[PDB]
């Protein structure tokens, strides 16, 4: 084994410094503890990188979370051991559920003393096996390097994923006395298997070139690749196929394009939900399938399902990790690899469609007959939370600067998705597959970090926002002028919202006492700024986005509005409540006779 | 009869309910999520039990450890799947460091869809394997009663600790249809009871042999109503000065003058010397962490020669069979609950008369090596250790029933130093893990277990940024806490650290606070600041007198090491002292190596 002694002499600590720079790391996000001090003694004053410190190790993940979706980079957390790792979990939960990219560094105990109920002690590998994609304790600083290179490789390959390298002290504090392999210092196709794939493309090709009403079911995996939305535009335009998003894949379409169809889902677009259970073929491009989306499996893409059985159609998946490939429903065709490669390679195979007038009328049909509808302003009424999306929407746009938002979790964040127009990728930064309330702010954070110049949005609810409201100073204190968006309407909304559809409008325990935002704000060292009256919406959205520095915008908002259209239960995506103003009324008032005039 | 069906034709979430009722259970902590919903439709305007809301799960579970450590019962859980899961490991990893009585339940997506990826899905039985004492997922409504039962009888036995019962959604929203064996509902040795015996002899034996004895206390003297009790009789029976951990103050009046106060490596001299010079040491309910050994090897060395010369050593009195031997070789171990075999061996006991030599040098120690500290001097920063000793006197003087909690950090040792403990249970403070946060929520699980409790957070300003949003759940829950905080701008124990073995070099220890003030008025507290030394006994006075929660932010002086210090491979008796003139030159290096900045 070719030998490198470049690092003898060097502590553990010191050669984690000379790694991050190898790695291209440029942001760390990290809090300081006993047990990691070795390593941040030696990134003091290190002019190799920022550091961001927040108030809380779940913050540090969550900016790290952010971070990685606005710049494609992997997020690098810092933190100390026991109550420092632990407080990490949820980020990696979360990172490991929407599969972004992140290397989380965890100080340990020494060597010698794990295992001995010691100070700080936690077994953090064991902990978070089950939501990261590999994890390791590193035994040696001879093995240091190693581990650092497998695990930013391991977490920005395959299905991007978490990863968490456990450094005990003695390992970090000790210096290099042996040289160690060349290999283990340095970053970073069968002929059959290629031949295997490039046979799936084809397969796939003769699929599409076949079908008659297609859709695009595109998710996050396009993201992943800079010429993805290029691709997916190009497969599009050429076959004149719709294309439907989930929500980790809005940006990566053109919701301006006659073809998008928009969010499909159980909040998602009728239109785009019709389409989908109507549809002979469902290319679905990085996207996993899951519960949120597909509403009833059994009732799922009944139109694929008929065409398959008679061998006209079906679903094409092109997927990256094995482990998704036929989970959920069987698939006639599954593309493995890179999304984005494999449209490109398929490409030259697609035959060129003039039009397919009679599958876009019907399309057109629905979309007339089922746009995202809601119960708008009114006299004297408070303001209304899909209107303020619409407006800041628009606000935001019309700066011609670079838009990303973050949202927390809830209605809110529905509401963000459906009334946004979408047009950029990585340019939505949400939490969906463990949806974790208080993601919004510090993954704001993170954002603005990698983006400097973007004008950076967090579209958060009250109660998400309680979660992390700390990291408000954090923002000051790293320089971030996210803008935070607060829809406050007193409640925990999609709770409430189950709630009042399936528990007969009991609610219990989902509305908590919220502290004066504004005066948070300022006490924190931001700007404030609270909007009441309907008139005075567009000044402030304005003023908000005007705003140089980080400011907090609270919108006072209606209550107990539903998210529609919406599809629970063993509803079929093509079985959703739809939007009634006489409804809506009616549910008012049986809500106020069932919650004894509390709600 | 053996077949029970008081819940045949209920929910899942209505026998939970019913449950809690059956477990004595008055306090529940929770958020809400869509698993865990058919659990709290069922105890929806209960009256089994308050209900408190925190912020963020995390701040249940300490509100809930704060509670259990108060009030002697198990605190009770309840989050949602996923996120509302994977918030409240900290506090079980704590919990279960510090041995605190814990039921966690976690709702969980329905066993249908377990496995699958699923929304909000997350391997929790996995996750909290490791820090909890054990956990288990309900697969069944018909298994629901059991194990609920199995939870808290696990919890609260042994060495407590916390336990995770994971609630898949679909088994809270079925209906029994099934008749359940009547014991698995009901609320739920050996002839090793000679070696007990037998240890409990040779102990009492060879502590009427001692002649320089010490008793090393910890938590375990609490686990039960009779400790406090029980430990004074013994040390006055035969004259024995007690020691106790961090975990232990509270167990002990600090006013007999048979205290030796707190050992370990922020613990007094006295106590320290008095562990490294003993020939005998008796430990009650304590696990010889690091934190209060020092240097294993340089740890006892009296107890060890008069082990050798079978003259003395080591007795344990521990719970736990892991614990025992796990740290350093004992010579006799008396299993059980420790307060329970005191009671047995008292009797046995030889009622010494005086034991003034072994006094002599002890009394000789806490002439010289107290718990000094620079004191305030005209125009200078008012000091952290005098606002905790002025705060104790002033809480003391009020004559009401006082409970401490606290941050992590210098903050966390001055109270612990400086405070004069006399009463058990009024000390929370988290030692194992060391949760910085802890402090806040803590304070309010208390205020609810102890209502007419004067209940003061002693934090720190890192720690309590932490947490601090959990500042509004003390007013929506009703909680009259009153917050300290001891603002040094900075994260005092690592800068002390880093002060000490790394160069003056601090390395990302000083975050930027938010105005404290203000951000008590618009959480809905009343909000102090003292920064004048002739305002300090006003300001304290003030907080300790406001009706309802007060938030009181004291500026101190900063790079304030605390001291006495045994760190790195020093014995207890290797400590470094306080020294006025030591301090001055390692302020003016300070000022050199940073510049001035400082
Ligand atoms: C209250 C709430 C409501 C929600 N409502 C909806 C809703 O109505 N509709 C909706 O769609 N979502 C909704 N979500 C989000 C939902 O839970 C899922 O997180 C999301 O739909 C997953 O989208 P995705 O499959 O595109 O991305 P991911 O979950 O990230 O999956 C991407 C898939 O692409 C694969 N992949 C990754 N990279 C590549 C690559 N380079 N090449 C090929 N394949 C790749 C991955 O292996 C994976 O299988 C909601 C979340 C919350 C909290
Ligand atoms: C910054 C910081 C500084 C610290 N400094 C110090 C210091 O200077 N000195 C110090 O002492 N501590 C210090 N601590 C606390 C320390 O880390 C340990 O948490 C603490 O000393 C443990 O005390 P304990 O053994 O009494 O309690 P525990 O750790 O709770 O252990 C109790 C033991 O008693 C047993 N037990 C429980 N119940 C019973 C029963 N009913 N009958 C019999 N046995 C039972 C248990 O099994 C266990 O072995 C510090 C913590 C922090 C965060
Ligand atoms: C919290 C760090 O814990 C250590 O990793 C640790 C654990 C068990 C035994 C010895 C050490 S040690 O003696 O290698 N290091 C420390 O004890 N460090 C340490 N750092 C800080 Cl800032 C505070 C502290 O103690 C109160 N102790
Ligand atoms: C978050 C709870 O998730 C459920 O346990 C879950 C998981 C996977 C599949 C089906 C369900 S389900 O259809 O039994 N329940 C829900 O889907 N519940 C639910 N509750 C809330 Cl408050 C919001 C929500 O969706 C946006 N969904
Ligand atoms: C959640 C968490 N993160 C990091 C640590 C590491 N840590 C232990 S003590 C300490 C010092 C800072 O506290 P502070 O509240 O400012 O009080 P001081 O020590 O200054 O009195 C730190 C950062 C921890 N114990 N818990
Ligand atoms: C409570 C909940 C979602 C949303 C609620 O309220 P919010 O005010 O933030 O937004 P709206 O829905 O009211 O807009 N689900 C349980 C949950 C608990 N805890 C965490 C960290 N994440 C979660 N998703
Ligand atoms: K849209
Ligand atoms: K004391
Ligand atoms: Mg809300
Ligand atoms: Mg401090």
């Amino acid at each position: 084994p070719d030998m490198d002694t470049s690092f003898v002499g060097l502590t553990g600590g010191q050669i984690f410094n000379e790694m991050m720079s190898r790695q291209n790391v440029d942001t760390v996000f990290g809090y300081p503890g006993g047990a990691i001090l070795p390593v941040y003694d030696a990134i003091h004053n290190s002019d190799k990188f920022n550091f961001v410190l927040p108030k809380h190790e779940q913050g540090a993940g969550h900016m790290a979370e952010g971070y990685a979706r606005a710049s494609g980079k992997p997020g690098v957390v810092l933190v100390t051991s026991g109550p420092g790792a632990t407080n990490v979990v949820t980020p990696m939960a979360d990172a490991f559920a929407d599969g972004i990219p992140m290397v989380v560094f965890t100080g340990q105990v020494p060597t010698s003393a794990i295992g001995t109920d010691a100070f700080q002690e936690a077994d953090v590998v064991g902990i978070s096996r089950s939501c990261t994609k590999w994890n390791v304790m590193v035994k040696s600083v001879e093995e240091l390097p190693l581990r650092i290179n497998e695990a930013f490789e391991i977490a920005t390959s395959g299905r991007p994923g978490p990863v968490l390298v456990d450094l005990p002290k003695d390992v970090t504090a000790a210096i290099l006395r042996n040289p160690i392999p060349t290999k283990t210092t340095l970053p970073s196709t069968s002929r059959a298997q290629d031949e295997f794939v490039m046979q799936s493309i084809n397969k796939a090709a003769d699929l599409i070139n076949l079908a008659k009403k297609p859709v695009l079911y595109v998710g996050a995996g396009i993201l992943n690749h800079a010429d993805g939305p290029r691709l997916l535009k190009e497969l599009s335009d050429r076959a004149q196929i719709p294309v439907t998003t989930t929500l980790q894949g809005l940006g990566s379409f053109d919701q301006e394009d006659p073809k998008s169809l928009d969010m499909l889902g159980m909040h998602g677009c009728a239109t785009a939900n019709l389409a989908v259970q109507n549809a002979d073929l469902i290319i679905a491009v990085g996207a996993r399938f899951d519960d949120r989306v597909t509403g009833n499996i059994s009732k799922f893409a009944p139109e694929a399902r008929r065409a398959a059985a008679e061998g006209r159609g079906g679903i094409i998946h092109f997927e990256v990790s094995p482990k998704n490939i036929n989970k959920v429903v069987q698939t006639q065709i599954a593309v493995e690899g890179d999304a984005t490669t494999n449209l490109g390679k398929m490409m030259s195979k697609i035959f060129p469609v003039k039009e397919r007038s009679e599958w876009f009328a019907q399309i057109n049909k629905w979309k007339k007959e089922y746009p995202y509808a809601y119960m708008e302003e009114t006299p004297g009424s408070k303001i209304k939370p899909q209107t303020v999306i619409k407006k800041l929407s628009k606000v935001a746009n019309d700066t011609g600067r670079h838009v990303i938002v973050t949202t927390g979790v809830g209605q809110h964040q529905m509401w963000a998705a459906q009334h946004w127009t979408w047009r950029n990728p990585h340019t939505f930064i949400t939490s969906g597959g463990l949806g974790t309330m208080g993601y919004g702010l510090p993954a704001a954070i993170g954002a603005q970090v990698a983006k400097p110049e973007s004008l950076v949005i967090d579209i958060d609810g009250d109660a998400s926002f309680n979660m992390t409201l700390t990291e408000l100073s954090s923002a000051v204190q790293a320089g971030t002028p996210v803008k935070i968006l607060i829809l406050n309407n007193e409640e925990q909304g999609m709770v409430t919202q189950w709630q009042s559809l399936f528990y007969e409008h009991r609610y219990s325990h989902t509305h908590q006492l919220n502290p004066d935002f504004i005066k948070l704000a300022e006490a924190m060292g931001l700007k404030g700024l609270r909007v009441k009256k309907q008139e005075e919406l567009d000044a402030k959205l304005k003023e908000f986005v005007s705003t140089k520095g980080p400011v907090l915008l609270e919108v006072e908002v209606d209550k107990k509005v539903p998210v529609l259209p919406m599809v629970a239960g063993g509803s079929g995506l093509d079985e959703f409540i739809n939007f009634d103003p006489e409804v809506e009324r009616q549910q008012t008032e049986l809500r106020h006779k069932r919650t004894g005039g509390k709600h």
